[PDB]
């Protein structure tokens, strides 16, 4: 039969590994291997997110679980929403361990400017954060900015298209967060030889209402991929408005990196 | 259109709020009010199980929602498995603040032996633990045994009616617990006056794999209930395989204690 491939699930800030809990069974039987990893200071990680300073500190339960993949095994790299920045840095590191990036209505960042730009942009027009509490916490690392999600905010912009169950889920399992644009923007830049020589496709929902199609269209300018999907209908929790088409478009992925 | 009332929901050991997903919006979307609690070390909480040496810091998230109720307010508070024994301590607490207690696939506790009574004789009794991991804690006021659930264990003796998903979620989630047996056993016997006084019913999976139908009548024999209710064709996590049907029963108790 056609070869199968083990797909790595990277979540969104402020929410963990839960998210994929109806993709990874349809990827299962559909024969494929799946390692949905936990961020620190996500889910059910013990940390709280004033204990973890850095983005590098953020990202590294992914970097180990590719550090651990066996010699020549590659993988189908999955990042979610802020996500884009974590699989970002770990291709900067491990480019060789990834067949693809899938960015999933991901920010996509470049190689030429700091790599804050693409959240800085959209930061600048972003709209109404509704009943969203934010804050600070001071650390030898500077000055870093929380924030944890309001319900009215999460049902009217990340989870409108999705199950009530699913909204009832996310409210009891959501914490506080951070997108470390601070620390971000003292980071340096992308390089060209790791991160930019790595196959990457983007993956929209066509009502996701905090990722706009305009700004999307706005970062494959900056940098381009080699292929866009779209679902049509998903709102922003993809994985959760519309998961059998979420499948789809990865199983067509696959399909194309056979190869 | 009758009286609504509100349900206060508690869950058993290395799971959290999160279990209720289902049943909450079918118990709102009839009227009712529902707060499901989470407990020390469980869910998303913060803490380490390590952390939590007694039972009665485990159970204060339960406490102060019962506090928190405004004056001549009643409850129909809901436990499940070692919940069972959560909602005993409340009810010695607080016996004003509940209408019933409902002792769903539970610990269901007496006032004539130590707290700890129905949890050793189940322990004496059960043979399938798995791939369970097992393991002890030394505090200054003695040792404190653990264990964590093994995902062989789960899908056999818990979730072997549940959607693939919902085991799938279950194993992203599920921490280490305990049950607290050392410290219930140096823990005073409940009281009469207090968690006796308070109406109790019993709702039962028919297809229970972990308390098993005998251990039942054996728990109903020690103390009576007022009334028993069967739900055909459920697993241990009953509100994850027959959401609808547990539902159905939580209506007709409702009904019961109208007023
Ligand atoms: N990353 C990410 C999430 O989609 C997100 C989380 C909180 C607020 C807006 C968006
Ligand atoms: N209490 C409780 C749960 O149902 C439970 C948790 C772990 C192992 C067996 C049973
Ligand atoms: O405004 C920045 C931002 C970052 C991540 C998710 C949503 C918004």
């Amino acid at each position: 039969m056609e070869r199968k491939h083990h797909f790595v699930l990277v979540h969104n800030a402020c929410h963990g590994a839960w998210i994929w809990y109806k993709l990874k069974p349809l990827l299962e039987s559909a024969g494929h291997r799946v390692t949905a990893v936990e961020l620190a200071a996500s889910g059910i990680d013990p940390r709280p997110i004033q204990a973890v300073e850095t983005v590098d500190e953020y990202s590294k339960p992914l970097i180990e679980t590719l550090k651990s993949l066996p010699e020549n095994e590659e993988v189908i790299l999955v990042g979610f929403s802020f996500g884009g920045i974590n699989i970002a840095l770990a291709a900067d590191i491990f480019p060789a361990k990834i067949k693809v990036l899938v960015f999933l209505n991901a920010f996509l960042p470049d190689t030429t400017h700091v790599p804050s730009h693409v959240l800085d942009k959209l930061m600048e027009m972003f709209g109404g954060w509704g009943d969203t509490e934010f804050s600070s916490h001071e650390t030898r690392n500077g000055t870093m900015s929380l924030l944890k999600m309001g319900p009215k905010f999460m049902k009217a912009r990340l989870y409108q298209n999705c199950p009530i169950e699913d909204y009832e889920l996310a409210k009891m399992l959501h914490r506080q967060g951070s997108f470390f644009t601070e620390d971000l923007s003292k980071k340096e830049k992308f390089s060209e030889e790791g991160y930019g020589s790595v196959q990457r496709v983007y993956v929209m929902s066509s009502e996701d209402k905090i990722i706009p199609c305009d700004f999307i269209r706005w970062m494959i300018d900056n940098f381009n991929v080699s292929k866009v999907y779209e679902i049509d209908g998903g709102d922003h929790m993809v994985m959760l408005s519309k998961p059998q088409k979420l499948f789809d478009s990865l199983s067509a992925i696959a399909t194309d990196y056979m190869g």
